[PDB]
RNA sequence: GCCGAUGAAUGCAUGAAGC
RNA sequence: GCCGAUGAAUGCAUGAAGC
RNA sequence: GCCGAUGAAUG
RNA sequence: CAUGAAGC
């Protein structure tokens, strides 16, 4: 689909989870509008994207914008799971970190690792 | 109706706010199914039974039964506040007190007052 | 899946007829709910579990507990084949057959049969 | 939101009707 | 027509939840 | 319970 | 456009 690299179920464990954990040091933005608004203004340091979205050109302009930003961006499956993981009630179909936080090291190894493919 | 005589409100009133004082160190009965078991076992301190009850028929035999039993009851308006009294979220036909608690005296004041009707 | 033994449609068919012929001299528990029941008060004198059951749990429990109650069980292909069988409107998960009616004889042909495999 | 002491869930009995 | 033995109407125990 | 980040209430 | 978890 809008996909334009596969990622490692390892790799997407790895940010899911940290991405839990920033919520409560960091700073982060939730859902489409949000995370586009992040990207446009430069406030984005990681970007999520999920794979199962229906129709796709709710996220299809994300990774055009992310990589004309040159901002990380990461595909993880479920927009279930990433809803979960940003703490809300309803799947979610990209996010973002806006701060690190404490996790400066944490984010780096996860961004290095996304160069990677 | 059903009733077999009025009662001062200030006797009312001093009779709910007795009910929610007990709600928390004593022991009450809840909803005419719950209240008649108590009268019928002996165990009913003192019975209130709503004035506005449609059908009366659900809560008539109350009187009768506590004249019997020789249980001291009470009338009041309406059965929105008798359920706001026991704490429960809907309205209440009737309602029992069957452990005093530590409110003993009173309750003997209450129950002399209903006496003299 | 909870099939201890394949039946031959053959023996299936036989026992299926005998279901029918009974539910008319004798008695019959039709429905998970009674069956089991029936298994438990020591009553049944052969139980029926359907074999095409989703999701399986609901029959489940019905092969252990009649080993434990020297009930004979035997297993038919379609829950649908068991409802008509017993007479009723609606797919049946289990029956039981309690009392054999003037079908002594068939019925112990059937369990002798059922022994056999 | 709705529903519930004018009796929720539940338990036990029942077991083909209900709308 | 829909629904129902994968449990309808129901009785009773019970008493604050259920959706 | 239904609904809601595929965007609630709102401005 | 702004805001971003409630509303029923
Ligand atoms: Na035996
Ligand atoms: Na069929
Ligand atoms: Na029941
Ligand atoms: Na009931």
């Amino acid at each position: 689909s809008y996909v334009r690299f596969e990622v490692p179920e390892d790799m997407q464990n790895e940010a899911l989870s940290l991405l839990e954990k920033v919520r409560e040091s960091g700073k982060v933005k939730k859902g489409t509008n949000e995370t586009t608004k992040a990207v446009e203004r430069g406030l984005a340091k990681l970007v999520y994207i999920a794979e199962d979205v229906d129709p796709p050109e709710i996220v299809a302009h994300l990774p055009l914008l992310c990589e004309e930003k040159n901002v990380p961006y990461i595909y993880v499956k479920s927009k279930n799971d990433l809803g979960r993981a940003v703490g809300i009630e309803v799947p979610c179909a990209s996010a973002a970190i806006i701060n690190e936080g404490e996790l400066r090291k944490e984010l780096g190894s996860l961004v290095e690792k996304i160069k990677g493919l």
